């Protein structure tokens, strides 16, 4: 049903540089995803460079110091972007595990309106000479624009309009520099930091500029690990047979009145060389909402400790910090809102058990008399456990930080670390001045729409069991009733067009939950 | 994880003539199911053909007559035969249709026994000379060994022994014969049934005879029908759009007092030109569970009605009558037996609404002041239907009879109609003569054991659909718990190795409940 | 009562063919008689209660039903001079089990014989067996739409 | 809310009251019996057809007949003003496809 | 999309069935010469006083 | 299923199978007490490459059993059903320090173990387990159970 | 800890059925005897060593 597009193959005001794309493809070996967005991008910062400082004292909550830009950039890590509820079903029932490939955006038929404001009305025209500047960052050669679980991401509905979040990056860690912090400390190392304090501009490099006949294209090559989709039924432990016996000795040491034993260890409890894997359940959150609550803190202080007890400015909150273990509480489960209007234990999905065996591991020590669980379980050999169940609400990726040593990378989020994730585009439109009497910038007020498609091409691999039985699969029918009246269901629309959420964590349709593996 | 078979490439006593196939191979256009099964196939009749005559009296519940061979034959028609639950809930999630290509049966493995029985203990001995015959009815030249919902059925676990059950047909209505009959009638036409009532003998044709190291194979080619799995979401009278206003007029005349008025069809309710499927309530079930009950009886006299009001030995019954109406009553519902050990309510699926809105469809006649149901609704022009939902526990085929005139072929229970469906194979052993004093008939008491191979190839199609929401799919949630104690899920197995059975319509999986298509 | 259907009577999913028991002939020999009569009225029904010229007759109705009576059987005559009970042959059943077919619709206590039965899926039935003095072929009307086509005195 | 209706249900029986027959309004304004145009006879002996079942005194007409053997009607007569599709529902089994309204 | 200069279009080919535009005359049941004589016969059962 | 209760010791669950399997790891296995001597000895390292097991001249006696004494005659037709499992497509026979092994003298007979595997972790599921915990996650547990049949592949 | 070690090799009997009047499976007692063979080939390497 595609029809054939009349008028000349020329380019200018008049033509479109794009079709709209949407929907997805499924292979036994790939899976294409094709989204369109209409996204708009406004003036940010009032064309300025500026930069921030909270100066802590808990008004804010810590101390942090940010230089925010003119730009505007676009985020496209999360699952939700590239798929449908119905096309991440097919994906999580239908393949044991998938990763992305390759990458094409294109961004086009742009738009930029000037912003006319006579009183009390508004009125909006072209100025058809007007660019906007973009660029892919694909070295990473500037401070990432995009963190993991932002609300910066592509709208999920592919009808909704994509507003473009302002760029802005942390220069300094700010509790690190009090300035005069201590008089009788004579601070050095703190003027040390501001001096060498880097700057970036994104003009320092080239852009593509575009007025409204062009568009831009950009392509990305993933060289990715695959994320799994496959569920143990037992724990390694269990791996044995129980009817068989075993050679092994158990010798048990004198226990009080019990004297010392030996003797073969029982056939139905085998011992296993597998241990539980990695994880901290012995810190609790700390203070109110406003600070930063995370179990642990993971700070660099380059200076004489004191980090105020409620860790000051230093650090960043390590979350979640359970792993693979069963988390014992609340604190340590993944926890977000669908909206970002949600609030409270308003529109909160809380993650959790995949009933995956190996996820939600514990480690019991053993006194002579019981078994206590053990709270803190590092890095140890024989350690096996699988990722953190992505939903399709999850991030993607995650950049590895640059560094010259790092353990195994395994982001309890469950997003995927790597090397070179796909490069930031950064746009924004062109400073238009305005000539004014006197030395104060003035400019143009506009604003930029236009159309991004994404398409991504998924290298998938279906699964292939020896099992029997009829194995756990997502279905609707564990949807659930919300909207006004609260007869819509979940991925459906509200009589008023509001899209209604998934209320819990299995109608974000987790992976590992569904296709068995035989470990 | 194959072998390399050593011993020569030849034949006899000691070499196996096959191996084990098992297991299915899932792809995008195909679907390779193998399965093997050790079957017993024992003497029948002491290698007699036998009539017998009930002669009615309701003592057996009506007049059969029935010619019983000394073969018995092998019945491969029902999906549980060819799909573990875990492939068939694959084949139901994964596509919108799937049918039968190429089939191929060996008989392999052949091990004929003599049974010695001495007192109390029999033993076991090889007869390496004894054959059994083998021939495969690819003509349907002999009476259809094989009726839809038989037991006589492949076992559904692979490591079960087939045990084959003994061929018999019925020559002639009994009921048309009644020999003397009335006095008065001077019976004629009854003695002309009679004498031209056929007898049919497998040593009419050729058979291959195979002793235990030969073995034998079967090829068929199918020609057949999609049997679809889709759900319709509306009915086809619901394909308008309500906003939309129709040009239709709507003439009411006088009802009582109320005067005769014309206006404009609303628009929320548009006429529809699809019309209520075919189906017949207005019948009930008769009499005893001993007799034949159903709602209709189909029978053919052709002397002088009289079918003595309770059907007698004329026809055979119609159920289920219902088409694709929606069952007003239990007795309308397709229900069966998981186990030939089950009776009462113990063992029985009910089938339930698959929540197509093609099925369970119905007809309310407008009198002046309310609408009523419409009994039977018979084959109508513009009518459209889906086809009742099939679960791994129906049969696949029936044999469409040989006949003049035909009408849309489409058996309420399910089973696809077909012209030349696979032909069964009969197997009987040798009669082995024993040397007797006297002309009585005595021989040598032997059974086989052997191995039957079914290999089907299934031409499947996946499902692409432009529907954003996840659609319902087949799970495990939806299983129960059973056996001793009841900790054993659906489809494994008991402490005691019984096969838990599904209790319930939706446990066994049916198609057309998963996967939507726009009407 | 719920138990196993009885193996001797298994439930089948073929149905009785088409035909219609339920009409009578109406009116002396002079008149069409036919149990059933075919009508084209453009204006206003008032078909004067004995079809008047209204239609023609449409006979024999049963199909392949089991005729119930002698009205609805085949029936002719070898010669031109042949009149009354003179010189008639009546169609007898065949004994072919794809003629002569009923339907009885149960009650709860017994069964009773479905008068009209109209086409259905999973109907099969034979055609009118035909002797040599039967005519050979008919000619399909020129119409849009048509239904099976198994003329029931067993013309082509 | 179940379903919805079947109209018109006369199908190729010649109307025996003006509820069976087809009608509309040639405008969006049209409005009772203002507008409305009322399907009449096109005088085809293959439509307005009639059965009437004989008991042994009479014929009465036979309300309702039901697909049959050797049945021959024509499609309804379709005016410029007629739809000329509908498309045809995906089903497994179906009948004889001739739209009452006359649409293909 | 198609902006004020663009221009797009779409074709079907239809497999079809006629409509026909033709009158029938006459009934099905007409088509026979009403000078010719019939080989068929009507029996009519007894109708109360009537004889059959 | 145990139903732990101390009676055993814990709560197991297990499938036992009609199979049995063939064990190769262990060294002693491999290596006489003279050659793993002089492997220990001689060499800083060492490392399986290539491995090839053959399985041959099978004899199937059947059991014959009249009161106090048994008898064992060879039946010639029967087989006997091998295959390996390479893909690992089925849960692992075998775990390390068993006494399924091979034996260490070549010349003793080795009998087969039999093969079972624990379908799931059987405290996981308690079935009623307590009564206001409403359990749930525990017949989420027993439903995706998974049932390995080795007739599911392809035997010699 | 191997990715892949060698595949079990699993064995069992034909099940041979006995015929037996009622539905409860009986089976014709047999056993198997036979000889397995195991041939590996070792990568093995000799040491040297500078001391006295």
């Amino acid at each position: 049903g595609t029809g054939s597009i009349g008028g000349g193959k020329g380019s200018g005001v008049g033509i479109s540089t794009g079709g709209w794309v949407g929907g997805s493809h499924f292979s036994d070996k790939y899976v294409v995803t094709k989204n369109t967005r209409q996204f708009i991008t406004t003036i940010q910062n009032g064309h300025l460079y500026k930069t921030e400082a909270i100066e802590t004292t808990n008004q804010s909550g810590k101390s942090q110091r940010c230089v925010t830009t003119p730009w505007t950039y676009f985020n496209f890590n999360q699952y939700s972007c590239h798929f449908s509820p119905q096309d991440w079903q097919r994906l999580t029932n239908e393949y044991k595990r998938f990763r992305p490939k390759a990458m094409q955006v294109k961004i086009y038929n742009l738009q930029i309106k000037q912003i006319l404001s006579n009183g009390a009305d508004t009125t909006y025209n072209n100025d058809l000479t007007a660019g906007v500047h973009i660029f892919c960052d694909g070295e990473h050669a500037y401070p990432n624009a995009s963190h993991p679980w932002d609300e910066d991401v592509m709208p999920d509905l592919p009808y909704k309009t994509w507003k473009l979040f302002q760029y802005g990056y942390i220069p300094i860690e700010n509790e690190l520099a009090d300035l005069d912090g201590n008089a009788a400390g004579g601070n050095a190392t703190e003027k040390a930091l501001l001096y060498q304090m880097p700057f970036f501009l994104l003009e320092n490099s080239d852009h593509q500029v575009l007025r409204t006949g062009e568009s831009t294209e950009f392509t990305f090559n993933f060289d990715c690990e695959w994320v799994n989709n496959e569920r143990a039924y037992i724990p390694p432990g269990l791996m044995f047979n129980p009817k068989v016996p075993t050679r092994r000795v158990q010798y048990i040491r004198q226990n009080g009145s019990t004297a010392a034993s030996t003797g073969r260890i029982q056939p139905y409890s085998k011992p296993t060389s597998w241990m539980t894997g990695p994880g901290l359940l012995s810190a609790q959150r700390v203070g109110p909402q406003s600070s930063d609550t995370a179990p642990f803190m993971v700070c660099t202080n380059p200076e004489g400790t004191h980090i105020n007890t409620g860790a000051a400015g230093f650090g960043s909150g390590f979350d979640p910090p359970s792993g693979c273990l069963a988390p014992t509480n609340l604190e340590y489960k993944l926890q977000w809102y669908q909206t970002p209007e949600g609030t409270g234990n308003n529109g909160n999905i809380i993650a959790n058990p995949s009933l995956s065996m190996l996820r939600d591991q514990l480690l019991y020590k053993g006194n002579q008399t019981t078994y206590n669980l053990v709270g803190d379980i590092w890095m140890f050999p024989n350690q096996v456990w699988d990722r953190f169940p992505i939903t399709r609400e999850n991030p993607i990726w995650c950049k590895k930080p640059r560094a010259d040593k790092h353990t195994i990378m395994d982001p309890f989020d469950g997003s995927i670390a790597m090397d070179h994730p796909p490069g930031t585009i950064f746009i924004k439109m062109a400073k238009i001045p305005v000539p004014t009497a006197s030395n104060a910038d003035s400019y143009l007020n506009i604003y930029c729409t236009g159309q991004v498609s994404c398409e991504i091409v998924w290298e998938v691999e279906r699964y292939a069991t020896k099992n029997w039985r009829p194995e756990r699969r997502h279905t609707a029918l564990g949807m659930s009733l919300g909207g006004e009246s609260n007869y819509t269901p979940t991925y459906h629309v509200d009589p008023t067009g509001a899209y209604i959420q998934p209320t819990s964590y299995d109608q974000c349709m987790p992976v590992k939950t569904n296709i068995n593996k035989v470990l």
